[PDB]
């Protein structure tokens, strides 16, 4: 007799509650109770409302199961199928009514993207998995913390002539910052990540729209998933981790350090600025923001005024391999590694990426474009946020992760501290002084209107190209706080908000929320 465990609790960093079971009404049935198995289920299809997915799926499990297996033949039963079995219930004996746990999202929408769903075992998960393990689990991971952690939070199975409960979860996001976070987004297209720069801890996860994650629990109707997946706003996308944008002018400040590094440019070195670039011969005008230019431009006016052209002239002395090795180093162009499934590379453009996609040579042109976060260069929103992180932190790689503690006796390491130090061959003060060009950004440049008077934040806005909506371009913002002991670094991708110093109107409420409002009024549910 197989006594399948109880799924692990998944909690927020503070101890509320993100994902339970609660009990529910299930038909089952045993091998060892009823011969001629396959006839009965023909007999419960009309009693039971069972559809052609119910039935398959019970004689898929019963030829791989036991005989004490309790096979589920419906789960979470209506009261009308418990009243229409009731009144036939003694014509099936062996076929019990019998109390199972479900999963239950009290927060669905909140945390659907990170926490993501439980749905029934189908055929292709059941011939990858070890049947004793999951003999009598009904429910198993499909997307988000679900599936990346199902292991540890299945549990061990045991018998009667003692079942181990799946390890609870505290996750690292924090309840209050993802409401802040959501409220931001509301009724907008995009995404807002939150990561603590000295840990990667990620504080906040939000993708917009959202969706409800109970629907997916004992099976979606064919008509819920259907204006899901057909929605035009394309809730079922996760816009943070799986989502890849133009990073455009955010990635200004990381290059201007690998400026550093590479020795190419210092704090002093000026170039004239005639609002445009061009290369040696081509006839190709790269053009700056600003047309007329920013007149004598060092590496604090090019931050504070997001000047293109200082940057034209700084990535074409890198050189593009040089650009890949240095921005690689923040994150951009692979997966940064967080604990959710399906995290999308990114791509930073490279010659040899251009030899097997475009099976072309690397053109000096393509290097002028990724400078100023444009070309091929996609980054997600979890990589932007990791790079800022980095920024903040003085060069400390740091993983994004969502898992924060597990509590349980299946043993687990917890990523807790940084991986390692960027060799970086100029000075601790080079990471101070770009901060306070973009504490500057903020105060005197292009993110202007989101300033605070109780903390310091250090920010870069950008803007990126694509139903007169549909077509504007995404607004985006990364920034840190308080900026000289840096708490929390944010991405904002505000899809089709038109302006960077839009994004950073989103991220106020975040910082705002996490710095001053948190330790008096938390936001509990
Ligand atoms: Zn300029």
């Amino acid at each position: 007799q197989p006594l399948p465990p109880a799924r692990g609790y998944i909690y927020d960093r503070n101890g509320v509650l993100l994902a339970d079971n609660y009990p529910v009404f299930t038909a089952t049935l045993s091998k060892a109770d009823v011969e001629n198995v396959d006839t009965v289920i023909e007999q419960l299809q009309p009693i039971l409302e069972l559809t052609q997915e119910d039935v398959d799926r019970f004689k898929s499990r019963i030829k791989t199961a036991r005989k004490t297996e309790r096979v589920a033949i419906k789960l979470n039963l209506t009261e009308t199928n418990i009243a229409k079995f009731s009144e036939v219930k003694y014509k099936f004996p062996g076929v019990r009514i019998e109390t199972q746990m479900t999963r239950y999202y009290p927060h669905g929408d909140l945390f659907a993207h990170v926490i993501g769903y439980v749905g029934r075992i189908n055929d292709k998960e059941l011939k990858s998995i070890d049947k004793d393990l999951y003999a009598g689990t009904n429910l198993i991971g499909k997307i988000g913390v679900e599936k990346s952690y199902e292991d540890l939070l299945h549990g061990t199975p045991g018998y009667e002539s003692d079942p181990t409960r799946g390890n609870d979860l505290y996750l690292s996001l924090d309840y209050g910052l993802q409401v802040v976070a959501s409220q931001q987004l509301a009724g907008r297209r995009g995404a807002i990540v939150a990561i603590d720069p000295r840990t990667g801890e990620i504080l906040a996860l939000v993708s917009s729209p959202s969706f409800n994650p109970n629907l997916f629990v004992t099976g979606i109707n064919h008509k819920d998933y259907s204006s899901l997946r057909d929605n035009i706003d394309q809730p079922l996308y996760n816009r943070a981790v799986q989502g890849v944008y133009p990073p455009g002018s955010t990635i200004k400040p990381m290059e201007a350090m690998g400026g550093l590094h590479y020795g190419i440019v210092d704090w002093a070195t000026a170039i004239s600025d005639p609002g445009y670039f061009h290369l040696p011969g081509d006839s190709h005008k790269f053009r700056d923001w600003k047309k007329t230019g920013h007149g004598i431009v060092n590496m604090h006016k090019a931050i504070i005024m997001s000047c293109d052209t200082y940057f034209y002239i700084l990535a074409n002395q890198m050189g593009i391999d040089q650009m890949n090795q240095w921005m690689r180093q923040f994150g951009f162009g692979q997966k940064t590694g967080v604990d959710l499934p399906s995290e999308s590379e990114g791509l930073y453009p490279n010659p040899e990426w251009k030899m097997r996609t475009r099976k072309s040579k690397w053109m000096k042109g393509e290097t002028i474009s990724v400078s100023i976060g444009q070309g091929a260069f996609t980054a997600t929103p979890l990589q932007l946020a990791m790079a800022t992180a980095i920024t903040a932190n003085h060069g400390s790689h740091v993983v994004p992760h969502v898992l924060r503690a597990t509590h349980g006796a299946k043993p687990f390491t917890v990523r807790n501290a940084p991986d390692g130090k960027i060799n970086f061959n100029g000075t601790d003060e080079d990471w101070v002084k770009m901060r306070e060009a973009m504490i500057d950004v903020i105060q005197s440049g292009t993110g202007r209107g989101i300033r605070t008077p109780l903390y310091q934040i250090a920010g870069k806005t950008g803007t990126a190209q694509v139903l007169s909506e549909r077509q504007l371009d995404h607004g985006l913002f990364v920034g840190f706080a308080p900026a000289d002991k840096p708490e929390i670094a944010i991405a904002v991708i505000w899809e089709n908000g038109r302006h960077g110093g839009s994004a950073a109107q989103l991220a106020k409420p975040v910082f705002d929320y996490w710095l001053l409002t948190r330790k008096k009024n938390p936001i509990r549910p």
